[PDB]
This record gives structure tokens, sequence and C-alpha cells, in this order.
């Protein structure tokens, strides 16, 4: 036995059901569990962690409660350190578009070096869900639509966050979340019921779960929703079966949020007793915020209706977390000394903005430039035109954790910063956010998060038009308020709010060059926009640093290398689109009436799953496989020279596709298997050279059978996922 | 068993490419050209035909029988779907009677002219549930409700057969699509389904099993993927669950270039793959694509397929043609040689008096302000769409032989009501779309929609003319038939935008606004709900679709039709259905906060919910009361309530019970339908609804799929809508 299961199994010996059961107890300071008497309560033993307290100094005195107990057990503290601490990094869909594990990585690693400076221990990330349908107002907190993506960036994150050893002071325990399929929501309306066939599961939905399981994740948050009529938090094939028995997870799960009390309302419980109970017999170990455990397990056991080993196994889970992290070696390590003195949590010297601005650059999407528009030179009058060029709040995102909205660069000021004198900005709000006075009643119902303009709607957009006939051209800074992609706010419409769709056509009808600064936190439906504006310019939510990124690559600073991760509708009515879709009987072509189509509007995304633009040309040379016929155990290269044809350094993502065109299950057209991200200076050429295993070809089928069938296999490679070169092999 | 003994006896006589042949099902066209397929005929070489619809086109056909070996009868197929001459009101608009009597009379009337043309078969019921209303054919169902669409199907297979699938006047029914077809992905036709096995088992598979259970003869397989396996190639459904668990003793037959659609689909890179995939699954009759007649003999072999696979497909057919009496008379549906020819479209072979009481029966009435229904025949009416003259749209999709000139059209609906004492002032107003790529696209193949040349702009004016010039308006707007047909997936559920700005026009105007909607889906209709007068629902009402009309707007009906599908406030919301689960976190009147799962752009709920519908009277419920608070297993429940009409005009309505199992192993809907009675009221008249629950009403499919029924609460509620109940709980011991 190992030196934790040995310091475990001694300290458990020694412990009442009591003590065992308030590990389990994880609550935060608020309504529901006031400080003075949550102190009371640790010093009692009744509490095992802590979420949503996150300074040292606040830390630090509940860490202090713990010496008033038997055992003195330690406690953890957790956060929602989504995508950033306190300097905020792009939202998680924008850090996929950079297609690189090191930026991942450096977003991760500095985020738990401030957690972990401000006495944090856990986060509560890196949420790993796939996510097919743009309307889910969570889809700005997961990396894109792709198995294969999304299952890399969830070990990086992992690894990034717990570093080479979880008891080092900067590093934090990754509680992967939410487990199981939550971005499968029906009508991506939050919380919604998921429903799916078990091979659709475990092929394209369960992997970047696993793939957290793997790289080490210390922990698992459970989630909210259903899966196949059971409640993520009651089901035990999920939590036993698959994830311990299957899967070999040695950590610790989580309920979420009221998840154990929210059993009632899902019809599996009739009472809090009875939902205890289902949820400490499926698998979940810790508690949040509800206290049904610490209320009901002592009478669950004495009424034989739970076993000691429920408890047992719980309570190990916790200790073993603490364990991993060095609380039992020194429950202060990563709350300094107390001879320490005091600091401003908030001090601009504790931020990272070079490293946010760096990251930030690589995450931004060109997605138009018509004639060369962009990069924009230092000079003339630029105008700067729309309700999101001075937001602070907007440009952080959602669950942007301790980050401050006034430390944040604006777009507005992030072009100032970049002309200084060289060129003229000219400001107008153009419109508000939104023009539904219920929808910002909405956006405005716990906190002011979006500022409302007195002035009318035409008072506004006279005046963005006066601004725009005295400027060489109009940056129009528009999208979505962080509150529109956020936990609960799923959305019916995918455009640009109707406020600043009328601002963009009155602005369009002006004739001067327009470029779109778009900010969001999903994909949007941009028909009007591709045909109309000069350039279009996909900054996500871009975090504290975003104005400076995105100035950085309008000004040619940087040359934008940014592919979405998530396929862009044409509109709502077309959900879902996903590039690995199945091809069907009546595929159609670009394509006739009767073929899987719609008859009211264009088929196919307007940008696809890989797409981005460059200032730059790329060209790549033809395909070349090292043979025509593959044996098992065996690996295949597939080659191709990608060269800068153009006149400015910069980056593009080759990225290689596989289909399988004949199966015991009918297989998506492609999937992705592999990518390199290449910087070149004008002239360079690389030889990118991919290899393939036996391991890349495998499926799940009817049964879950997991193996590769013999015959063709096509290999794709190209710059995005609808512009590619094909050759096949066959597997013996 | 006579029967096996015959059909065992007629085996052993038959060679392999006879017994091939019987598996081959064809059409005449391009691909078959009609003297080939004669000659085909004569050698043995086909089983069965559909698409040849008339006594002299098909008695030529059985006639080409007499010169082969074995002179095997042919079966003939269509597609009557919603009647055959005489064009009964889409699916979707017969589920609004909530009247098995109605829908029993449609589908026997469409058996009675099918049969008398010499059809044998109709490919119908389609009994696939639809929660998404982007998909065009969910006008071809019943709507998004288990428990109704299963009874629906169980009616038309039994009004289809009668008491003798040999009857002349009897069809056999081919229930389609088996399985899940109208849970396409995006409701995109033909795309992916997948879902989990307790959805597939409780909520999509028991219409198929009702029609199989009604006796059905045929089955015709699905075109979609079911959770990545084509149902053409997919064993488990066509033999594990159909035959082995379903005990089904009939016919498969495949869609329609299915097997050869198995390559499309990645489950085979050759035709005689797919072809072996399709025999080996368990379909058993191939149509169109001859993949069968091509390929069966060089699998056999080549031993990769057994001679039982092939023998069990033609026992199947020789059955089916055996219980459809043609060993015994192949011409039985036919008459007799020198029967006088006839006109096969005769008013007399009609049966208007049933298609115009059918379409009474499933109008809905959505929005009546102050009364404004009924009208009264007097004054200057302004009838003004493009739908008010159209025959084509008013007979809908999959219209089978309907002939468009004999359809009543709405203008013409209310001509023949208002007579000589009202004037009707007509104008088109717009184009069905004002977006020329979707009339480009709703006129390719056939032209079905009339273009008027004119600008939209002198279009509307000569609209804003002709309403200004009557008392009040009828609209006559929606969808064309080609809109919500096979293949015709849509992204906006709205009104086509050339009509409402047609619609916002007229209402500038200050005339009374009433709308009459045609569609074949769930229409988005807020601005409609906020600002017409009152709007009618007609879907597509048939051959008399314009007189049951017409007997609406002027109160000689009462209307009485009740949504059987949720009509969604925008596409952004699909799906909305009323059988939906609650949720950790749900939105509804008692949970009304930001952190529920809910849009927050858009109202949440449906605009007009499953069961909903109006009458020009009041009614009023009793309260509920059940027979026991304890339900012991083995034991039956009553639920009684009281209907009274309380208003001053005689109606219908239809009494709606659903239950809830508040605590499962599963987590249950918030409501499931479990019994309705359609009432017809005098003003003042009161009935007793007593409606029976027992354990099967109570049970459902686990996680293993072992169909339970726990103990403890149901929730009972009635009431005359699934938003309007009251509740009363029981426990069962
Ligand atoms: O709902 C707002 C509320 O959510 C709380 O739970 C979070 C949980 O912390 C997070 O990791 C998960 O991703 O989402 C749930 C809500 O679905 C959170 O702790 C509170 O701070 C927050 O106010
Ligand atoms: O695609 C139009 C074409 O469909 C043919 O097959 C029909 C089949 O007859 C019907 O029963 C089923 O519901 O739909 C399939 C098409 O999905 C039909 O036989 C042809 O007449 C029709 O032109
Ligand atoms: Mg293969
Ligand atoms: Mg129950």
């Amino acid at each position: 036995a190992t030196d934790k299961e040995r310091f475990i199994a001694s300290l458990m010996a020694r412990m009442s059901n009591a003590e065992k059961i308030g590990q389990l107890r994880l609550v935060s300071v608020g309504a529901d569990h006031p400080k003075e008497a949550l102190m009371a309560d640790i010093r009692a033993g009744k509490v095992g962690a802590i979420f949503n307290t996150v300074t040292r100094p606040d830390i630090r005195a509940m860490q202090d409660q713990v010496r008033h107990s038997r055992l003195k057990i330690p406690l953890f503290h957790a956060y929602d350190v989504a995508h950033g601490h306190r300097t905020i990094f792009p939202i998680s869909l924008g850090l996929a578009a950079s297609w690189d594990p090191e930026v991942v990585a450096r977003s991760a690693r500095i985020s738990a070096l401030e957690a972990s400076a401000d006495g944090l221990d856990m986060s509560f990330s890196p949420m790993v869900d796939i996510t097919r349908d743009a309307r889910w107002g969570r889809v700005s907190e997961g990396f894109g639509e792709d198995t294969y993506l999304t299952s890399l960036l969830s070990g990086v994150m992992v690894r990034a966050y717990q570093g080479s050893n979880l008891a080092a002071p900067d590093s934090i325990m990754a509680a992967v979340k939410h487990f199981a399929l939550y971005g499968a929501a029906e009508g991506g309306r939050d919380y919604n019921t998921v429903d799916m066939s078990l091979p659709r599961m475990f092929q394209d939905y369960l992997p970047p779960y696993k793939a957290a399981v793997d790289a080490g994740a210390g922990a698992v948050m459970v989630s909210l929703n259903t899966i196949n009529g059971v409640p993520a938090t009651a089901n035990r094939w999920l939590l036993t079966d698959l994830l311990r028995q299957q899967w070999g997870f040695k950590g610790l799960t989580i309920s979420n949020h009221g998840a154990v009390k929210e059993l009632i309302k899902h019809g599996l419980a009739g009472n809090e007793r009875d939902a205890t109970r289902l949820a400490i017999q499926a698998g979940v170990d810790m508690n949040m915020n509800d206290d049904l455990y610490s209320t009901w397990l002592p009478k669950l056991l004495a009424a034989g209706e739970i076993d000691q080993a429920d408890i047992d196994r719980a309570c190990r889970d916790v200790l073993a977390a603490k364990y991993d992290l060095g609380l039992f070696a020194d429950p202060y390590r990563r709350l300094g000394k107390p001879d320490d003195p005091p600091f401003d949590t908030n001090a601009e010297s504790r931020l990272h903005r070079q490293a946010a601005r760096e990251v930030a650059r690589e995450g931004l999407v060109l997605l138009k430039n018509r004639d060369g528009l962009l990069p924009l030179k230092k000079q003339g009058r630029i105008a700067v035109i729309g309700p999101l060029a001075k937001s602070q709040r907007d440009v952080i995102g959602s669950w942007s954790a301790a980050g401050v909205p006034r430390q944040a660069v604006t777009v507005y000021q992030g072009l100032a910063n970049a002309v200084g004198e060289r060129a003229t900005l000219l400001y107008a709000k153009g419109a508000n956010v939104s023009g539904d006075q219920a929808i910002l009643d909405y956006l405005n119902s716990y906190n002011p998060e979006v500022e409302v303009d007195p002035r009318s709607a035409e008072a506004m957009l006279e005046e963005a038009l006066r601004t725009a006939r005295d400027a060489d051209l109009v940056v129009a800074v528009v999208g979505e308020s962080q509150g529109m992609a956020h936990e609960a706010s799923s959305r019916t419409d995918l455009r640009i709010p109707a406020s600043q769709r009328r601002l963009l056509k009155a602005l369009k009808a002006t004739g001067k060059p327009l470029v779109l600064v778009l900010m969001n936190g999903r994909p949007l439906s941009l028909g009007w926009e591709q045909e109309n504006a000069d350039a279009i310019l996909e900054t996500w939510f871009s975090g504290t640093e975003g104005g400076n990124a995105i100035a950085d690559v309008l000004f040619g600073e940087h040359n934008p290398s940014g592919k979405l991760t998530m396929s862009f509708p044409r509109s709502v009515g077309q959900v879902p689109v996903y590039y690995n879709h199945l091809n069907t009987g009546r595929p159609m072509d670009h394509p006739g009436k009767y073929t899987s189509r719609y008859f009211d509007e264009a088929n196919g995304p307007l940008y696809p799953f890989g797409y981005g633009l460059s200032y730059t040309e790329f060209s790549l040379s033809p395909l070349r496989l090292s043979s025509e016929r593959l044996a098992r155990g065996a690996t295949l290269e597939a080659r191709v020279t990608l060269s800068n044809s153009g006149k400015r350094a910069g980056a593009t993502v080759v990225q290689l596709y596989l289909q399988d065109p004949v199966a015991s299950l009918s297989r998506p057209v492609k999937e992705l298997r592999g990518f390199r991200k290449v910087m070149l200076e004008p002239g360079e050429s690389r030889e990118i050279v991919f290899r393939l295993g036996e391991a890349d070809l495998k499926f799940y089928d009817s049964q879950l059978r997991h193996t590769a069938e013999p015959g063709e296999f096509k290999v794709f490679v190209g710059l995005d996922s609808a512009q590619t070169e094909s050759r096949s092999f066959t597997l013996l």
C-alpha cells in the first residue's frame, strides 16, 4: 500500500461517522451559509471544503478555524477559474481557435499561478462538453464541436493546472466538468434533457472526460442534466460503472450546485432523504451547497438504506484529494507565512498582461477581408462605432472569475494605444446592445452589466452617421454582451442584436469601408455581414488584454492565425450543423430537391469547421501516403509540403481528416485526426508528416466494440474542413 | 393451416428465379418503361407494382400474368395517405378531429375508392411521431403524442383492411416509416436519427406496434439511420424486434431505392454487399432499384446468403397475396372483363358528403376577438391571399389520385355559402413567396405554384383597394402544399414574408381581419395572435375544404378541432412538445426565475399548446373526482368529471386526461395523455365523462428496458387542453 493509502486508512480508522460525513460538505459563504455560522461549523469539523472564497486573508481565516476541530483536517478551497483568475484570457471557445496546445496550456498555467497565489487549491475547470447547438449559452465555456480537439485540449488543461506535482504551491487540482453530455441539451435550453445513443455517447461525447481522467484530473464535477432519463447526479452507470470501474478514475466526484436536492424536481425522489440516498449510492462523493448529505446520511445509515462503505468511499476520496494537494503536509502551503505582510489582491503588479495579450492574439479569426482592406495602416481618420467598442465588462466574457472590468482593455482603448497620434479615432456608441427593454432588464436583473444609453435609437444612429461621414473607414464593434452567452442564457436568434443590425445597415449605406469586430460567446448567423462588410474579425470575448490583441491583428503586428472550432450556422433554424455529420442515403451535392437539406435557405454552414483567413497566402503540395496498404501494428505517414507563397509572415493550421467510407455503422463524412500549426516567413516551406496507426482508425460499433475494420480509409489534408485534398489506403 | 400448406405447395414448384421475381416491386417510369415491364411480368420477374391506379391499367398488368409459367398474380399499391380520389384533410388535420370514428371514416372511404380502382394496398398509415416542426413530412402524421398516434394507427389499419382482407372494398395497410423517421436531426429529411432505447421504446415505437397488433399486412421500412444503422440494414429492428419480439407475420417492403442507398450511408461499397445486408436484415420486397433481382442469385451461389433468406422473403409476398384474395380471384377488385368502361373521375364515384363532414372536424379556431366569428351572410367580404383560389394547395401533399379541378377553394366555398346574399371581392395580394429561389424550388419537377407576374407592390395596392371597399377581410394565407412535403424542410416556421407584408398592410386598413391559415406543419404565429381579429387553422382540408371552411366561418359548424402538435413561438425553440421532462430547474408559471431551463430573448412555452382549440360556445368542467385514493394491482380506477356547455351555441370539445408519475426510476414527463373524450353538447347540456385507468396506463420502460409500474403517487390531470388542467392524486400499491 502507498504512503497515501496508509495515511488515509490510519486517519479514517480514527474518525466518527459525523467526521466522515462532514468531509463531504462543500459550501460557500452566502444567504444560505452566513459567514460567522460557517466559521463555527468549520471549527466543529462539519465542513470539508469551500467554494467562492478567493483572497488569501479570507482563505487563511477559514483554514485557521480547522485547528479547532478534533482531527484538524484541512479544508480545500475551490473556484470557477474557467479562462483566468484575475488576468482574464479569451473564453475557451476563442482559446480553442488558437489550435495551439502550448497557448492553451499557458492560459491554464497562469490561471493556476494566480488562483494558487490567492490561496485556492482547485478550479472547477476545464469545461470539456462537446457543443453542436449554438443556442446554448454555455458554448462559450467549451472548445467547440470536435471530439479530437476538445479531448486534446482537455488533457492539456488538466496537465497545465496540476503541474508535475499537485502539492506544488502553484498547482491547483482540476475538477473536469460537466460529467456528462451537458452541452447536448435539447433545444439548446440550459439544464434540459439529453437523450442519445450509446455509440454516439462513446464515440463523440465521452472522450473529453476520459482524456481529463487519463491526464490525472483529481476531481470530476457531475452535470445537472438527465442522461437517457437518469440525472447524472443519480446515475450509478455513469459515475460508478463507467467512471470508476471502466475508466479507473481514483479521484473525487463533486455534485453540482444544489444537484442532490434537484433530484426531487427531476422526479427521481419525492423527498430529500431519498435524493441523498440516490446520489451517494450512484457515486457522488461531495455535496455542493444544499447540505442534504449532512442532514440525511446518519438517518439513512441507521435505517440500513445505505451502507457504511458508501460513506467510507466518499470520505476516502475527499481525504485523498487533500493528501495529493499537499494539505496534510502543510495546510498553509498556498497561504504563505503567518508573518507575511498584507497586500492588495487586485494590484496591477499581480496581473499577467503580457501573457494575456500574447494568448488573445492567437484565437482571433479573420472571417472576411475584401481586397486587402486589413491590415489597416496607422493613418487617417478611423470611426470606432458600436456598443461593444468601450465595453470593459463584455471583453472579459462570462465566467470571468475574479477579473476586474476596470482593468480590461477595450477595443477602443486598444486602437488608441496602437495608433498613438499616427491616426485619429472618432467614437460613437451607435446603438445600445439591445433595443428590447425586456432583454436589457434581463441582462441588468442581478447587477448593472449593460450601460443603457438614455438617448433614442434614432439620436444614436444620427450621431454615428455623422461620425462615419467624418472618417476614412468605420470599425464597427458589435455582437453580444457576455450575459447573452452565459449559464441559462439560451438564445432563439443567432444574429447580431436587431438594434446593432439597424446600425450596421445605416453604416453600410454611407459607402465608407466597413470593418466588423465581432464580440460574442457562440457562433452567430452572419449572412448579411458576409455579403456587406468589407472585413470581419471574430474576437469572441478576448479577455483583460483583448483590446490590445485585437489592435495587434487589425494593424498587422500579428497575422491572424485563428480557425473556427465550431461551425457557424446560416440561421438558428439549421441547428445543429457540424462538420463530422453522417452522409445519409440522399446527400445534397453543394444538388437536387430529394436530398437532405432545407429549401428556404442555402445549405451548409456559412463558415465551416477549421475556417480562418490570413494576410498571406499558403500553398499545399499534393498529399502523399507512405503506402497504399497498412498492416496491423504498422504506421502510415501522410506528407504534404506547406509553403508561404505570399508577402507576410504568418501561421496557418494544416488539418488532417479521416473517412471510413464502408463500415458496420454509418461513419462521418470526415473526422479530425491531426493538425499542425505552422508559422512561416515568406518563401519558407515545411514538410508536414502525419503518422496514423490502427488506434486512429477504430470506432464504436452498435455493440460498443472498439476496433478498426479492414478496408478503405480516405485521408484528407487542407487548411479547413471544406477545402481538402484526399488519398486512400487499405487497412489489412 | 390450409394457407401455409397452399404456400408451401406453391413454393415447392418455384425456381429461385421465380422466388426472387416475387420480391420485385416496380413502377412504370424512366427506369422501367411500360413495354419492358409488361415483358418482365409475362416472364414471372415482377412481384408487385406501385403507382398504377386505374381499373383498365391494373387489369392490363394482371392480364400479363396469364403468360407466365405459374401465373402468380401481382398486387398493386399506391400512396393513399389521406384519400384516393376524394381527398380528406392531411393526417395532421384528421388528428385534430380527436375522433377515431372520423379518422376511421376517412380511411374506410379511401380504401373503398382505391379498391374500386383495382388497388390492393396503400403505403399508409404514416405513424411517425413528430416533435420537430421543421420537417416537411409532419403533414403526414398525427402530431407529437404517442398515445393518440398509436390509437389512430390501429384505427387506420382496421378501417383499411375491414373484416376480411379479401373483400373487394378492403386494401392492405403497409404501415410506415419503420422506424423513427420523424426524429431526423435538424428536421432535415432523410437525416440521422439518434436516440436512447428508453425514448425509442416508450415514445417512438408504439405506433408501429399498434399497427402490427391491429393486423397490418405490411411494414414499409424507413430511409434513415437508427443509432448509426440504416433501417434497411438493421437486423435488430427488422428481425429481433419486429419478428421475434412483436410477432409480425406479414411483409416488409423497402423504401424507394433504399437498398442501393446503403452505399451512400457507408454500410456497403457496392450493390452486391448492399443487397446481402438488406435481405439478411429482414427486408422482403425491394422497391424500384432492382438490386434483389440483379444480385441475389450471385450471392446465393457464393454462399453469402442462405436459401432460407430467399424463402422467407418469397413466403411473405405469397402470404400477402393469399390474404388479399388474389389466388382465389386475381380480378376480385377489377370487376368482370365485359363490365362497361366508365369515367374513373366521375362525380358519382366521389364521396363529397364524407369529405365535407370529416374536413369540418379538423378545423381549429385559434383566436376569435369579441365574437367576430361566426360571420353573417351579408355585406361586402374581401377574400385576399395566394391560397384563396388555390385548388392545388387545398388537397395537400400526398394527394394520391385527387384532381385539383374537382376541389373546392376557400373562395368558392364562400361563394357557395353566400349565393346572392353577400358580395365577395377577390385580390391575390401576394405570391406564396417573394423569394424567387423559393418559387424556383416549388416549381421544380412540376409547376405547382401560380406566379402573378406583377410587382409585390402592385399586388399589395390591389389588395388594399379591395379591402378598403369591403366590410371585413378574409385573408387566406400560409404555406403551399409543396412547402410541407417530402424533402421540404424549413428553417423558418412563419407565414412566408410576402404574405406577412400583405397581412401587415391589411391590418393597417382597420377592417376586421380573419385569417384562414393553410399549412402542413406548426407555424410561428406571434404577430398574427397579437394582430388578427380571428384565426382559423385549416391545415390542407382536401377536396371539400373550401365548403367545410365556409361552414365554420358562417357558423353552420361550431369549430371543434384541437391541436395534436405544439405550435412553437419560433423555430429557435424547436423542439417544443407537451410531454417533456421537468429538468432540475424547470421554467413554468410556478418556476419563473433566470436560472431555469428557458430562452431569454423570447417568451417561453409554445404559443399554442397540445390540445388547444377554441369554440363559438363556452364549456365548464366540474371538479375531477377519482373512485379511490388507492389502486391495487389487477384493479381499475375511474376518473369522473362533468362537462357542460355553458354558452349559447351547440358544439363539441375534447376532454383530455393526462397522467404524471412524479417519482420514478427514470425522470418521467410532466404529463402524458392517457385518455380523451370528444363530446357534442347543446347549450345547457351536461355529460358525465368516466375515464378508466389501470396499471397498463402507468407503466414505462426503465434504463434496462424493463416495462414497470412502480408503487407510489400518480397525478391525474383533466382539462380542455394540456395547459388548462387540474389534478387529483392516487397511490398505486
Ligand atoms: O448558477 C449561478 C451559480 O452557479 C454556481 O454553480 C456553478 C458551479 O460553480 C460551476 O462550476 C458550474 O460550471 O456551473 C454551476 C451552475 O450551473 C456557482 O458556484 C455560483 O458561484 C453561481 O452563482
Ligand atoms: O420521392 C418522391 C417519390 O417517392 C416514392 O417513394 C415514396 C413511397 O411511395 C412512399 O410510401 C413513402 O412514404 O415515401 C417514399 C419517398 O420517401 C414514390 O413511390 C414516388 O411516387 C414519388 O415520386
Ligand atoms: Mg471501413
Ligand atoms: Mg412513481
